[PDB]
């Protein structure tokens, strides 16, 4: 859609905040034809998928990130990039770890020669040691209405958590605690007894939509060089400006309530016919101005919290033994996902030192506490899942360095009911615009919730061209 | 043809034999060589001082073998085949004497049939077993041709193990079938090959059912396809070993040197001899094309097969083929009861495959008669005892063959040679041949009426290369 | 803006010279060679006592441009061996005698031709010389619209027209006949002889000849393969293109390799002799009159002799000798001439074995046989065909029983362009349109116009590859 007009003069969008869905946004409305202004606060592009190369030139993360089938804005922008190389797709399977048996592993595998959902179903009928019999008819007997549901149903369940859902539908507790935890987590970093069930839906939709839909995909190197520049570079070579360290301080407005400028925090104003948020939404609440603060749209993103998260990262002296080419569900109190980055992304490939980065949720008790005081918790789990090779007491493998990045507001809390305080790419104040992945939009707080939402704020912008043109 | 062809076809085994009848068909002419005084190569049998058969192998013929059917047809010697009950009969090594069977109802279609037989059975798999078992397998069979390739790099025990079929199936049922196909266990066999051999039972109804020549093969089965290649102008030469294949300064073949000097000449060559004979004979010249040079990953697989001919007539036996699920014998049958043209009503004789053969190929033919008595002792402990206590063996027959088809292990299919060479005027037939029914009677067949084919497509190169 | 990817059928001069060019452009050209040896018609093969035999003894021109052009880009001019400039003939009425025609450095073109026949006294009479003058001064004279006219006639035919006498044709042009298209001038078209003249008046090194240093494979087709294997092209052996698969609109879908591999590209190139092309011409292209045409241009037998002797000959010359023998061509010491095949006790003697029409089909033996009875009357002294004197150590014959297209008059109008009226197709090879014969030069000529050709339609071979993509 994104190639049809020509503008007689193109419209200067202020675009805040250059992570995937300000990216996004740029991209989409530099292919309209129109000129894009990424002010992004700090000196890294991607936000929440942003990396820092340290002293001996290692990569740390801001987070483990999984690419899915399911992400269609995803597949479109790394085809229109030409990077879809640089995706790479592991097995179509998903492998827990026994927390019973310390060590051992089960997984879900799904055939190849199986199409949706049927390879799924597979899956769970050829899995012995996660489920029993009783229990994969309780369980396929409580999902058979939800998979046969439609949209409508889906927004309906927005009102339960997951562990409510799963009693109401006879799923039995000990799935909802052996399955559904390691999924909650791995989707809002929260336990389902939190969790909105809408979410999980969502995420169950890529197991019965397409055939590759929950097959996953690791980025191969650091997401700033391998996915953010590509996007920059295309954004510049359309004339769209994209720049680093311009953090804004005040949404400045005209006596009418509009947006006269973007004041950066060294004072600099920036002007344009249309401006874009795409900041997280706890920036964007400390920046509304008093004057739209009581309008509903705003007044709404009360309920919408950022999560707390911490992802670590721990480099040891051997390359361990008994690793995968894949990412793992840790099934821990402590971690969520895990992944041997030496193993798993190509950037990150070292054949005598293994590299495990991995996802720490919940952190609201462990956002305030030390470096080593999560490394030590961490080691501890590791030494459940590794007892043949790792130690707490470092008696087996050593640790050479690590990094933790800690992010006590991620992405939104996706508590029941905060889908209708969602709001649309288009705001009630004619020339501002949203875009993020907590703005309404179907693939959940993810990668593809932020580009999607890019992409529908690029929309909404070009859609109002003809009154932003006028207002100029 | 304007000016018929003369191809030179170098082994008249099955696929060689096939080759020389599709291009007589196409109205050629075939100049088959043998090296040998019998006819049909690891299909081959002779006929001792008593006048009694010995063959090199126990061969089965199923109905999910089009192009032995098509052949048998067309020379109209379908009723040559004896056709047994759409059963598996199985040994119970765990009860002596005992024996097992999966039985396919004639009224329920494929895959049903094969559905109901493991259902009915109660003794081979239990209910826990079965249910592992169907689920290992369902995504395997509704897989196409590129799935089944891919499965090319695993053994049968890998695979079994990866799907979740329990081990004790891989032990019980896919010991007794590795053996039956290559004459080797599923920790070495490919799963493709296993693959290939399950879609019997999905494809055509009858496509798993059995069926035995009604006599030896030189006569009952040669013989037909040497009488329509002669009577359509084609040439069979028994005795005609090639010791050399001769080329011309370009690189192309000038003739085929035998034994005796003699040297035969022809528009086109085939090599339809086994991989083994053929990778000795390549020219050095050729040795380092891709073509060739891949060859070095197909080497014959051992096996031994035994035929012991005793005094009495056994009361415990069967109008079919039987799986021993011994340790070293495979599949066995009783001749006089199966076969035409050696039955006999007092007189019961068994031919047995022994397979695996690597570590008993050396070993002396009363060796392998002890080993073959003792695990006949397990098969009928009440009628056949080591030391000849209850039946008397009044003669043996022990063919010996250490190099057979290509041992089928993982990463095979790669190297296999389409029947077309990138020499020009030089083409390969034979089982191990690139053709989708494994190292069988059918895959000889088939890659012979590929090979054929393949020089009628050539026709116009190959007659403007004569001028 | 994005490179073309160019398949070319053979590797062969045509098809290492259209990859070296289309390279060169910035294309990436993937040249298939069905055999497991480059040159075509130019292939060596090195035999157990590590000794080289050829397809044929090929000699290279003064008057061979893009030839030389090419060794000059490759920089291996060093790798001609220019002999003197000289054409000595053999004398079948004095046995071991020759006579030569010897053109003067110091005289231009075509002075030192009009001087080498002066001075010659044992093969043209007076008389005969000046007939032989007055026949051609209207044709040397003429321009190419002239000497297109003259593919009407047979060599015998034009030469009886304008007064040549009967003894120079049968004396002179029965040898110049047989060495450029190994057929006699009663067959040949007149316009062959006149392109060959042309080497004698045009420039002044033109009829000048070259050997080369060594193998042709080794010493002239690496170079090539080096040069574009460099750029980023593909040169594939045992790569035999088994058919040209068509997309339904009549165009190339792919070119389907004898082991089933099928290869996909920009635009497709036929580099193959005109005799394989004819064969492999799918049926909805077989009526088109560039297709169909075709039908006339046949190749012609040739047989390569190689023999080596237990001694060194001393009656031999460091240049191409023309035999005058019915049965032979043109004939070289290699042990002389050859740098890679000089041998000092040894002496190789390499023939062309023309007309081969009646001895293709006979045995190696029966061919030695009738080599040394001729070699018996070239060196009396010397060689016998029972070995009393010199003995055979060893042999090669070559045998080509389709080489080069046989030049008989009207194959002109029959020759392609090398771009066809199939989109995404074209053409190369010596017997293609090109004006420098079925030669190694009309070969790389042929390459360089293909490749031509090729990069002249860019933009339509650009355009097409995104619309199928759509
Ligand atoms: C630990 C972790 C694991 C995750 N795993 C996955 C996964 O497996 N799969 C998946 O799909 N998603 C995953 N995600 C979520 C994913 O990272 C986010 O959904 C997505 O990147 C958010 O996109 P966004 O553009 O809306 O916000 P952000 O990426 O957070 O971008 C907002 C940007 O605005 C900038 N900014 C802030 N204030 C200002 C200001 N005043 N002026 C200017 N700029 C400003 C910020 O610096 C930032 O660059 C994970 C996230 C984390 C943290
Ligand atoms: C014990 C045993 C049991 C088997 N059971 C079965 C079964 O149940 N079902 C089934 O389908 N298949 C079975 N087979 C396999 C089957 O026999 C083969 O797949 C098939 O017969 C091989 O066909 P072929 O023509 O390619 O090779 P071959 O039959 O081996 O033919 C090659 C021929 O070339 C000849 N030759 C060799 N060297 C030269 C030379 N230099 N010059 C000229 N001729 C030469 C040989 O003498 C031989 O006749 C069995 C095989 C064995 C040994
Ligand atoms: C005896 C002899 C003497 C000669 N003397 C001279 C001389 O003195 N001077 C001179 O200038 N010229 C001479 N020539 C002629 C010269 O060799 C040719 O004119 C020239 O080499 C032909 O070039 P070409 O590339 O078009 O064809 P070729 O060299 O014949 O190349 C065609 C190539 O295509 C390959 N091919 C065929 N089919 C397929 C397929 N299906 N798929 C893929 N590849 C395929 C062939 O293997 C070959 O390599 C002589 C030739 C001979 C035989
Ligand atoms: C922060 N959002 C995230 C984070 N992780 N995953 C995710 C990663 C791995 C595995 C899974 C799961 F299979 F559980 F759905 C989800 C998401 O799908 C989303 Cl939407
Ligand atoms: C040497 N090849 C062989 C040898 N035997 N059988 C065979 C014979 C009896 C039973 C079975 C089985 F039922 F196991 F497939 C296979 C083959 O199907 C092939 Cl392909
Ligand atoms: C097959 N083509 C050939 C073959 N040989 N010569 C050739 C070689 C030596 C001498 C002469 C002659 F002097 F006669 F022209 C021609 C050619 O000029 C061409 Cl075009």
């Amino acid at each position: 859609f994104r190639n049809s007009e020509q503008p007689t003069k193109p419209l200067q969008v202020v675009i805040a905040g250059a992570g995937l869905a300000g990216l996004s946004t740029a991209k989409y409305l530099a292919d309209a034809g129109h000129k894009p202004i990424l002010l992004e606060a700090r000196d890294v592009l991607g936000g929440k998928i942003a990396a820092w190369k340290d002293e001996d030139g290692d990569w740390y993360e801001t987070g483990l990130h999984i690419f899915f089938g399911a992400y269609p804005n995803i597949q479109n922008l790394f085809g229109e990039l030409g990077i879809n190389d640089r995706l790479q797709w592991k097995e179509h399977s998903m492998i827990f770890a026994m927390p019973n048996k310390p060590g051992e592993f089960s997984r879900f595998d799904f055939p190849e020669t199986l199409p949706a959902p049927l390879n799924g179903i597979w899956a769970i009928l050829r899995n012995n040691e996660m489920l029993t019999w009783p229990e994969k008819v309780k369980f396929a007997l409580g999902l058979l209405p939800a998979m046969v549901g439609g949209q409508a149903y889906v927004e309906a369940q927005d009102g339960f958590t997951v562990s409510e859902w799963m009693k109401k539908q006879g799923v039995p507790d000990r799935v909802n605690d052996e399955v559904f935890i390691a999924m909650s987590k791995a989707l809002n970093f929260i336990n389902p007894d939190e969790l909105s069930m809408q979410c999980i839906l969502i995420a169950l939709n890529r197991f019965l939509q397409e055939k590759h839909g929950s097959k996953m995909a690791f980025l191969d190197g650091n997401p700033p060089e391998r996915l953010c520049m590509p996007i920059v570079d295309h954004v510049r070579s359309l004339g769209g400006e994209v720049r680093l360290n311009s953090r804004i301080q005040k949404i400045e407005l005209n006596p009418d309530g509009t947006v006269k400028h973007f004041a950066l925090t060294d004072g600099t104003q920036i002007t344009g016919d249309a401006y874009v948020f795409a900041t997280p939404v706890d920036i964007l609440k400390l920046l509304v101005p008093q004057e739209w603060k009581e309008i509903s749209y705003f007044k709404k993103l009360e309920k919408l919290v950022g999560v707390p998260v911490i992802n670590v990262h721990i480099w040891f002296d051997r390359k361990l033994k008994n690793t995968y080419d894949h990412l793992l569900f840790s099934r821990s109190s402590l971690l969520s996902v895990y992944a041997d980055m030496s193993v798993t992304c190509k950037e990150y490939y070292d054949p005598n030192r293994s590299m495990l980065e991995l996802v720490f949720a919940p952190a609201e008790e462990w956002v305030g506490r030390s470096d080593t005081e999560i490394i030590e918790a961490t080691m501890q789990e590791l030494a459940k899942l590794f007892p043949d090779e790792i130690a707490a007491d470092q008696s087996k493998a050593k640790i050479l360095k690590y990094h933790v990045v800690k992010t006590p507001r991620s992405v939104y809390k996706t508590i029941p009911d905060c889908e209708p305080c969602r709001p649309l790419q288009r705001s009630p104040i004619e020339g501002f615009y949203l875009a993020g992945d907590y703005t309404k939009q179907k693939y959940l707080a993810s990668m593809e919730g932020a580009v999607l939402s890019g992409k529908l704020c690029a929309q909404s912008v070009v859609e109002d061209y003809k009154m932003l043109s006028r207002r100029s």
